[PDB]
């Protein structure tokens, strides 16, 4: 491990020489520390429009060593013990199985320097310089060694998110975790689309409906888990599994990373820590491991279930054919009985023995959220109610009788998110464009929810039609982006909805927001609408006044369109 993380300790400890030191008192218990040295926000347009929630702390209470010390101690500075080998030789099974199934149709491949500035594009990437270092640490990567790849507790510099992409993009850009390819992934799919999913998979005959949460499942991903994931380079050509390598056993199972630290008299400490395990969150295929890791722990889960794998083959795997046996028998059913987004998962076992299969999941330290250990797991009868990448999904009825299955998450989070600017001297233009972002967001994928249709409206009523919608309205690979444009968003939800939806048989065009529906009143309140309390009402009854109040403040000589009529 040392000989690995060799050369970015000294090239860190030679950047910095000068202030560079040993702390011998640091806090880190589970985490190599290697030494430290000396170290140096509300979307206005939102906020205007959106006054009930002043009030709300689920709303508003949505950087400094402080912080980022507490949560490491409470959540990464943690560690977990071996599984024990039988498990270990199950993991290894299924995760080479797995790999196999999915690059049955599809093969590995280097994703290019344009692929990777066109993906950006959507100037350090038009600068020569930066190639230049990219392909120095590219040739020590080719070499052996490692010199810059390295973590601020999780983000990376752009040279080393570009050697990942490069190595392992493929995973991304070839969708391997695609429903059709992977049975149980749901990666490509957007929220209009995820309800649909737990839905056929209601209807497959079996037990409840289980939706556990991992806690904390980032800093669980075990040095073993690493390894199986790494398997993936057997099916490479040389080369590009030399860059394969490189990537994983200098970056993924030998990581060194930086992070801050108050100190005396308010100055503060930049800490230089190592390990070889846990995942590194948001890197280039970090959704994409993490899926194909779930979808294995899922696989051994339902196998103990159906008591394939028993007690004893914890501490050895006796007859490992039985294993082989009941992959190649039952695997891709048992795939296409889950939805797995990253760390999230629903499945659909074939009865509920499934709930209390805990043995190797404990085993492998994938232990549940907000439940003793050894306590069986409660499912849901009613797929309506099944939690899923942040959200659970109703079916509601348009006007004409159609069905279409929604998105729905409580509400405060979304209002939320879109008060927060990611910006500083963010001018009246970038904020505008941002809030148009979540506006235009919750017309196609929230319209249902009384208070969102009508601040949604106010927004675009209050910022100019000709605006371009700019920003990031989500984290989840599940949210498209089909709302960033200036096109006539009655336009796009049709084409969400109906045309591209193959669960919309009738195509019958939508032609009136009227048409399309809320929740009930009774869902909506309980997903945290305010419809029917006092200041609520008063801020739909002055909603006009305030949009022009924007209207001015933003320049009464741009063009503008009435929503709300
Ligand atoms: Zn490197
Ligand atoms: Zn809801």
């Amino acid at each position: 491990h040392m000989k690995i993380i060799g050369n970015r300790i000294e090239r860190i400890r030679s950047e910095h020489a000068e202030t560079w030191f040993f702390d011998e008192n640091h806090p880190y218990r589970t985490w190599a520390y290697h030494g430290s040295y000396e170290a140096p926000l509300i979307n206005g347009v939102v906020r205007l429009l959106s006054k009930p929630w002043d009030v709300v702390t689920g709303v508003t209470g949505i950087t400094t060593p402080y912080g980022q010390q507490r949560v490491f101690k409470e959540k990464v500075d943690t560690r977990v013990p071996d599984p024990q080998e039988g498990t270990r030789q199950v993991m290894s099974m299924v995760s080479s199985w797995l790999w196999k199934e999915l690059g049955k149709h599809k093969r590995p491949r280097v994703c290019t320097k344009e692929e990777f500035i066109n993906k950006v594009r959507s100037e350090a990437v038009n600068d020569p310089r930066f190639w230049a270092l990219v392909d120095k640490e590219r040739e020590h990567h080719l070499r052996g060694e490692c010199q810059s790849c390295v973590y601020n507790m999780w983000y990376m510099w752009l040279g080393a998110r570009f050697l990942e992409f490069e190595a392992l993009g493929f995973l991304n850009e070839d969708h391997w975790m695609g429903r059709e390819n992977s049975g149980g992934g749901v990666e490509g799919l957007g929220l209009q689309r995820l309800g649909y999913v737990l839905e056929e998979m209601s209807r497959i005959p079996g037990g409840r409906m289980y939706a556990d949460d991992t806690a904390g499942w980032d800093t669980r991903i075990s040095r073993f888990d690493l390894e199986n994931e790494a398997l993936i380079t057997n099916q490479m050509e040389k080369g590009h599994r030399a860059l394969a390598l490189a990537i994983i056993k200098y970056t993924y199972q030998n990581k060194v990373v930086k992070v801050l630290r108050p100190a005396e008299k308010g100055k503060t400490v930049m800490d230089i820590i190592s390990r070889q395990d846990q995942r590194g969150s948001g890197q280039v295929v970090t959704y994409a491991l993490n899926t194909f890791t779930n979808l294995v722990v899922q696989l051994i889960r339902n196998m103990e279930a159906e008591e394939v794998l028993e007690m004893q083959d914890l501490w050895l795997l006796r007859r490992s054919e039985k294993v082989t046996n009941w992959l190649q028998s039952n695997g891709w059913d048992r795939l296409k009985r889950m939805a797995v987004s990253g760390d999230d998962c629903v499945v659909k076992p074939i009865d509920d023995r499934f709930a209390h299969a805990l043995r190797f999941l404990n085993d492998m330290g994938k232990v549940r959220k907000d439940t003793q250990e050894w306590k069986p797991s409660t499912g849901w009868d009613n797929w309506e109610e099944v939690p899923f990448c942040s959200h659970h999904f109703n079916k509601l009825h348009l006007k004409d009788g159609r069905s279409i299955v929604v998105p729905c998450r409580h509400q405060d989070e979304l209002i939320g998110r879109a008060r927060v600017s990611p910006g500083a001297g963010w001018s009246i233009r970038e904020t505008a464009c941002l809030a148009k972002s979540y506006a235009q967001m919750w017309q196609l994928l929230y319209f249902h929810r009384r208070d969102l249709r009508l601040m949604a409206n106010a927004i675009c009523s209050s910022v100019p039609v000709d605006w371009v919608p700019t920003g990031r309205t989500t984290w989840s690979i599940h949210g498209k982006g089909e709302w960033m444009t200036t096109e006539d968003m009655l336009v796009v939800w049709n084409r969400v909805w109906i045309e591209e939806n193959d669960h919309m048989e009738d195509k019958t065009p939508v032609t009136k927001w009227t048409d399309i529906p809320y929740l009930g009143k009774r869902e909506d309140l309980w997903c945290g609408s305010l419809i029917g309390h006092r200041p609520r009402t008063t801020w739909a009854e002055n909603i006009k006044n305030t949009v022009n109040m924007v209207r001015r403040i933003i320049g009464d000589e741009e063009k503008y369109m009435d929503y709300l009529s």
